[PDB]
């Protein structure tokens, strides 16, 4: 019926969906793996959007974060990794994406990504803002704290993939 | 392939804030279903019946939307359903730890179910069924939160 209408978003059924999941992975933990993986079960293709400039200098650059990621993912076949330096608002319209994709660890996190969301809803109302708990398994990691044991020599080979933890070594001496 | 989402809760009754984030699950998924809680620990102002039929006819416009009772494990029904995604609104704090507990086991009772959590729309923040129900036993105007369907229900059960 494309001659009448191109079709509107709600009210007609399920449409394609393109998710981001945003972040500074840096580095990517398996954490941020299981969420991406459970995320691209569900939905028809998932971008890993990479911060390029995030305020807190990152110990691995962009362009290392990207690489160590897409080895990472690589096994995922509707999931691709791309830098980006823009509202993750911004990138998702550039992207055509419907979807973003955020990880809900704390309580006290919850405030923040609501409003973010709200934001989110008012700079581009066409985009859903969906919300995954990490897994038991990985639910008081992150990178922060994963560096912060690695520097001081504790075994973090339970948290990250091969290819990052031999990275992460590297950066360490 | 295949999406089929379940959105469990009491809904009693269902509000727009239900409907809104029915409305934005049933966009994404292939197929969604409202699972209205037969028997709740707390006795529902709504039968299960009533509760059911408001639903059915405020999600009538929906194509890929479904209303259904149930009484069982929700591992149970989602696996007798074939469904594989559960949908949360998460409107509150205080119900975030509840859910991610929830989440938690029903990770342990089917692995193979995703728990998904939705934000409810900006307008729809604050109300939920039991403030609705409150502030009209005392005449409040609560038009502006429920469907015209379920609006002149709850005044029908407050005389």
């Amino acid at each position: 019926m494309a001659s009448m209408t191109g079709g509107q978003q709600m009210g007609r059924g399920s449409m394609s969906t393109k998710a981001i999941y945003p972040g500074t992975f840096d580095p990517i933990t398996n954490g941020h793996i299981d969420i991406i993986t459970r995320a691209a079960s569900m939905f028809d293709r998932v971008i890993l959007a990479i911060a390029a400039s995030p305020s807190k200098k990152p110990m691995f650059d962009l362009e290392e974060r990207v690489a160590l990621a897409t080895t990472a993912l690589q096994h995922l076949p509707n999931v691709e990794v791309m830098g980006f330096s823009d509202l993750m608002a911004n990138f998702a319209r550039a992207q055509q994406a419907n979807i973003l994709i955020r990880g809900l660890r704390a309580v006290a996190d919850f405030e923040y990504e609501m409003q973010l969301a709200h934001m989110n809803r008012h700079l581009m109302p066409e985009l859903e803002s969906v919300f995954l708990m990490p897994s038991k398994e990985w639910s008081f990691i992150s990178s922060s704290l994963v560096k912060e044991v690695a520097r001081h020599a504790g075994d973090v080979t339970h948290f990250l993939p091969a290819n990052v933890h031999q990275a992460l070594m590297e950066k360490l001496k």
